[PDB]
């Protein structure tokens, strides 16, 4: 390397042992299409920036792997390693959250650019990663996953009442507004969304919390599902 | 107001009908001081900023009222109002993660001023936010505060192993380190020491998930409570 530039290398990351990069020049996600790695290729869709996709596999327990958790030591996806970061260096990031944020900033998209909508939507985006998420994903739990073993109901009925009174702060911040922050549609959307249509797809929830009683979920649900970009990252990594 | 500047008015804001500003000045806190409210007071004493702390009181559902509503629709402490807010004016702000990363951002303290290390800090913030607070929380709930009509453990095993995972993360990244950054205490030690004080102090769950068994986590735990900011952020808004 006297004369000229490497093609990119992210040798240093060790991830890259057990997903290698074809296209080192890309961002690189590793992801699965649950409710939070879709929030990452869709923003990824919706922005078009290139990205190299990278199924990390639950069955084969891939997220516990060294190569992973050297990444993620939390060892959960998603993931990212954008090569082309801050400062001409590449940057290892996780935190679906954290991510749609970096992103937002790197090419100034889908997040207000004023700085009192920019921590308005990093609120948005918090109330999602500390509500919406983890509270949705423990109904979840208790709805769809637990066994027989579970007999007692009352920690699903517990996470039914806290999923409900979550969609009903949304349902009264959607009244009037297109979308979370208003009129234009941005990363709080796409933090949120994937969750809502998972509590009720996915997880057969939708009659314990009773979605038609949130019209104004159900229209922006309908909105964001129907987008182009939606529609590819919902589908991204490809299992096949 | 023809020749000059009014006294600060806040009431465009309703939750001041509940609780004025006697110092309309300086930023309003409205919290109680548990993990997630100390979080933000914490930060307030570690920068110097002005604030004027009032009680939410749970035991007269201080919370849902419309006036603490109007703040924050999630009806959860803490939040604020900076009187002294971007573009000159005031910001309402709620979800203590943001409102770290905001006044971090508003006086250029406690979190890197490099662009990499500002993502990997909102990184840590994020995990806590997604990971340590929602999941101690719920192992406070079966083990603190559920009563005997839970009369099976499981949900509370499932947080205490959930707990014991993320201890684990924090566990490793600390190896080395002085704080979550490394050398640099920062919003993300903000974000997550509470939590840890709260699961083995008022929770009670330092046996379930045996703290001795991470030696890190013990040393910056033990750092971090011995702050004179942190005992002064601890105790405030003052009960009495
Ligand atoms: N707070 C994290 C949560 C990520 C998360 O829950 N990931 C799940 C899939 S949706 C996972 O990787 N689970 C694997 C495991 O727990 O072993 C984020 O938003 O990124
Ligand atoms: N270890 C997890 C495995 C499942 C999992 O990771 N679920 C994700 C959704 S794909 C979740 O609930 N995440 C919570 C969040 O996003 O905060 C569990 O036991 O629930
Ligand atoms: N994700 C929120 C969580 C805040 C939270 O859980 N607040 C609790 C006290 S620590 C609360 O206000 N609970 C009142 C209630 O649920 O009614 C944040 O970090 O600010
Ligand atoms: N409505 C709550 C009341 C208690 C509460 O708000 N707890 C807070 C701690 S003070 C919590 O667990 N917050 C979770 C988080 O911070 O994510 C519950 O039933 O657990």
């Amino acid at each position: 390397n006297l004369y000229f530039q490497s093609m990119t290398d992210l040798s240093a990351f060790p991830i890259t042992k057990k997903w290698p990069a074809a296209h080192p020049e890309r961002l690189q996600l590793y992801s699965l299409p649950t409710p939070n790695g879709v929030k990452v290729s869709i923003m990824l869709e919706e922005t078009g920036l290139p990205y190299e996709p990278h199924l990390v596999r639950f069955d084969t327990n891939d997220q516990l792997t060294p190569e992973f958790m050297s990444l993620n030591p939390n060892n959960k996806i998603p993931a990212i390693i954008d090569p082309n970061g801050p400062d001409g260096k590449p940057l290892p990031l996780f935190e679906s959250g954290a991510i749609l944020i970096y992103l937002a900033d790197k090419t100034g998209q889908l997040i207000p650019q004023d700085a009192a909508g920019r921590y308005e939507a990093i609120q948005w985006v918090m109330f999602q990663m500390g509500g919406i998420g983890p509270m949705f994903g423990q109904l979840g739990f208790f709805h769809k996953f637990a066994g027989k073993e579970y007999e007692d109901k009352r920690p699903r009925d517990r996470y039914v009442a806290e999923s409900k009174r979550l969609l009903g702060v949304l349902e009264q911040r959607l009244e009037g507004r297109e979308w979370i922050l208003g009129d234009q549609y941005s990363i709080a959307d796409i933090a949120t969304f994937p969750w809502v249509r998972n509590l009720i797809g996915f997880y057969e929830a939708g009659e314990l919390v009773a979605i038609q009683d949130f019209p104004n979920v159900q229209r922006a649900l309908a909105a964001f599902v129907a987008r182009p970009a939606v529609v590819r990252g919902l589908d991204s990594p490809k299992r096949g």
